[PDB]
């Protein structure tokens, strides 16, 4: 028996695991899969043979990310500048202007104001009440409703309606306005600052601090895929695929919520938290490297595509780059080249499309998912809780966490909670 | 005896004397001066035989300021776009970027925020109280320790002063950041649309309205300056320089505030009103139209000069024109030609002045002032009175316009509202 199970291999799990291990605790880590890191993947692309790609998340921001600047710099990690964009070819109808803030004098006013009422109503969010806590329901409507309200002339809405598309994952009648505005909320109440944290990348890809962290855990088993958590007796007994149990004082969770309702607990997770764990959140964001040929460098595209994103994402050649596209998987079926080469084409009528590369997060049973989003009401009804202990039962990761949802610093916020909790007890 | 005395030909004493006769009231209007239209002034170039300008307010904005429009159309005033600004020569420093809104990207997080806040304070504002009825004394502090407060970063930071100090004629650490914020407010709650109001010009000048408005009054006598308003009999005799009396049931107070303290009230005016009264506003405000050669068309300029605004204001010729600066008359002496040059070479280095034009509002007994902008604590202490009736006693004009103060549109308003109250009795 151990003092702490983590169970999952992701960033969260892996702080956790490390950090326990690193104040004297007897740890055990098992990942379901054949690899650890979980929503952060770099691998060899499908397309390019010996071409390095995050399909996963890429992008952090020193600044916004303090922990994980941390973990960087513990380790000796390089990290670069994302490419800069040069050349804009924007989607947003003929007054708009290409550059990256691409709203034209003629809608300034506008902007002015709904710069207010987006930074007052995010300004209602206190971080680390849990969005349940703070009678916030008004704004947990559907997006599109929240966006019509502005009343935004063309560029501007379209605007932040790509943008809002790209980085919730969902579709504007999907979305929720508050989640928005929570976004806006942990990027210091900055609508600027959610496009703006797009700003450093792993110099080798995210396995560089996973094979650092990892190196640090003396016990992780593989292909290990938890079933079952019973805390009705003294310790708590865990229960897996193949294979018999494993025992501990303390479990964390460091799963993806998505899917916790695969996983038997006993006793019964508190009633609040069930229904929105049977459910799942509704994020689908898809992101696609697109292999082209015909694009210079440098190129952003943001407008009202089915693609609402379309940027520079590496050099294959001279004449070969990766575009990234993100999209959502509910909107959008990225086997069919045909429709991607039409996304494209509009965007960007000189180019060749070559081929895609994504992970299907949704499909995969360790995942059932990429990163975080709640379905309209979920939130406002239960947030918080679904990231607090039940018992000896701790849940953490990206998904929970009240203050960098979605991004790997969340992974590390949840984690370092749960491991002080356990510290003292 | 009249119905009503009017004491002032500015543009509130033309409406409210033009509206009391159309509704069939007996009416006198007493101007002190050789003209009418008072702070609106147009007049032939000390510097270029031949050319009209206009020497007080220019600038007028049909959606801000539909009293203004109405007049314009009513009489079917031509009016024309200000002069399109195409060449910017800013002097922000080496980051700001040479056009209409200078602030470079690396600000934009600092200016979003500083969005916020200042229509955040401004929304504190409800026009129709007065600025003493609502609790607003802890911004009626000195505009710099206000913008202090908000630390900006280098362009924006000056961009705000320079056009700060244009507006309200004065300098950062004389100005109410109060009023800097009673501007925005008047505006439809925007920092942009307080310069985005410099919108249009009389194509004629203004005296082409002013000339439109007298003419439909059947008695006004120039060279006419009142000394007394005495309401201690049961009908108001109002005393003048240099001739016999006369009287009115009631009198409209349309000078400038600034030259209020010159008349003698009869009983004394409100106890409240005196000492602002006493004291005056403290506007500075100085405009000089300065004739040049070797500016070619379109400039705009913006900085930390003596001048915080220079920018085009007509063609002279193909090699001459009249460029406008701002500034204030504590600050800058018009007619030292040496220090003109200074203050145009900073922004522009090519640029020969050949001359300056410009009016001397302080020293004019008539007014004593330019528009009106309140000292730091004044407003805070007493505003909406000043603007309300004594007895039968009406103050009107621009200077205590709840809703636009300093423009036309403020002398329209104080008037119409006069008008009405003196229709109902
Ligand atoms: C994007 C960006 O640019 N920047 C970012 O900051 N973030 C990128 N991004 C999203 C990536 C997107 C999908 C998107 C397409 C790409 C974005 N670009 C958000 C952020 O990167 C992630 O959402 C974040 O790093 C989450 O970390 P944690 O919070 O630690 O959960 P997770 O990683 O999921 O590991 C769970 C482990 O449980 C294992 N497991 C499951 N079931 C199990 C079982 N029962 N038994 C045992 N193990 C099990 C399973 O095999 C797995 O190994
Ligand atoms: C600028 C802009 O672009 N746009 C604008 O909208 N506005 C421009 N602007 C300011 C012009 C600036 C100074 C600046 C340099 C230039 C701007 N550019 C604000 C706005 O234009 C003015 O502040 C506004 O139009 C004020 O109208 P009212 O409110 O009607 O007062 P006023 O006109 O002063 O007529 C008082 C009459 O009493 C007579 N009087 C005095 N004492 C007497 C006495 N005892 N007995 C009898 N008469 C007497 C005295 O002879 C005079 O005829
Ligand atoms: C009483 C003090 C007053 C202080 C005034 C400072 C602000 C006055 C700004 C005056 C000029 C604005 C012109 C608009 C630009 C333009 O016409 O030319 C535009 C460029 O304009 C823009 O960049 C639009 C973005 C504006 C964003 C919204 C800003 C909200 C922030 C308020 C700013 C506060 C300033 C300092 C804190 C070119 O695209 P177009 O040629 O295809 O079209
Ligand atoms: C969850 C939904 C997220 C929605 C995101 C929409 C906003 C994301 C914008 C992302 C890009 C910003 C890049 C900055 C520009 C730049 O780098 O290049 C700049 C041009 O940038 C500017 O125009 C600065 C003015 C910005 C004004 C402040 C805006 C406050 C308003 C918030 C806007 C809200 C948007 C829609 C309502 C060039 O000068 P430089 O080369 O010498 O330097
Ligand atoms: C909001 N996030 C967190 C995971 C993926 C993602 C993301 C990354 C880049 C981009 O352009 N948009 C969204
Ligand atoms: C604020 N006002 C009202 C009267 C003068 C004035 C003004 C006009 C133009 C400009 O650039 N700045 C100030």
């Amino acid at each position: 028996m151990y003092d702490a199970i983590v169970v999952g291999g992701g960033f969260s799990g892996l702080k956790a695991a490390r950090d326990l291990t690193n104040a004297g605790k007897k740890v055990l880590l098992l990942e379901g899969g054949e690899r650890l890191g979980g929503r952060a993947y770099s691998r060899e692309s499908r397309n390019v043979p010996g071409l390095r790609v995050e399909i996963g998340g890429a992008y952090l921001h020193r600044k916004h990310h303090p922990r994980l600047a941390a973990e960087l710099d513990r380790y000796g990690i390089p990290t670069a500048a994302a490419s800069e964009f040069t050349s804009f070819r924007h989607r947003l109808g003929p007054t708009a202007v290409d550059q990256a803030f691409p709203i034209p004098g003629s809608e300034a006013v506008a902007v002015e104001a709904a710069t207010y009422t987006l930074l007052r109503d995010a300004h209602r969010i206190d971080l680390e009440k849990g969005l349940e806590n703070q009678d916030l329901e008004d704004l947990d409507i559907p997006l599109n409703e929240y966006v019509d309200k502005l009343d935004l002339p063309p560029v501007s809405r379209q605007f932040l309606l790509a943008w809002a598309w790209n980085m919730l994952g969902q579709p504007a009648d999907q979305a929720s306005a508050l989640w928005m505005l929570q976004l806006v909320a942990a990027h210091h109440y900055s609508i600027l600052g959610v496009v703006l944290s797009l700003d450093e990348v792993f110099s080798n890809g995210s396995a560089d601090l996973v094979d650092a962290m990892s190196q640090e855990i003396p016990e992780i088993r593989l292909q290990t895929v938890v079933t079952g958590i019973d805390q009705s007796g003294d310790v708590v007994n865990v229960t897996v695929k193949d294979g018999h149990a494993f025992q501990a004082h303390s479990v964390i969770v460091a799963t993806p919520m998505n899917t916790w309702r695969r996983i038997v607990f006993t006793p019964a997770l508190p009633e609040r938290r069930r229904s929105v764990i049977e459910e799942g959140h509704g994020g689908q964001g898809l992101k696609i490297l697109i292999h082209v040929r015909g694009a210079e460098a440098g190129i952003e595209c943001v407008g009202d595509g089915i693609f609402p994103t379309l940027y520079d994402y590496c050099e294959v050649s001279e004449s070969e780059r990766l575009l990234v596209a993100f999209t959502d998987s509910g909107s959008f079926d990225p086997t069919d080249i045909g429709a991607v080469k039409d996304a494209v084409l509009y965007y960007l009528p000189e180019v060749e499309v070559l081929g895609i590369d994504y992970h299907d997060w949704i499909a995969d049973p360790l995942f059932e998912g990429p990163w975080v989003a709640p379905r309209v009401g979920q939130f406002s009804r239960v947030h918080k809780e679904l990231g607090e202990p039940a018992g000896r039962i701790h849940f953490v990761g990206s998904d929970v966490s009240l203050e960098f949802p979605g991004y790997i610093e969340g992974a590390l916020e949840t984690a370092e909670c749960a491991v002080n909790a356990i510290l003292h007890s």
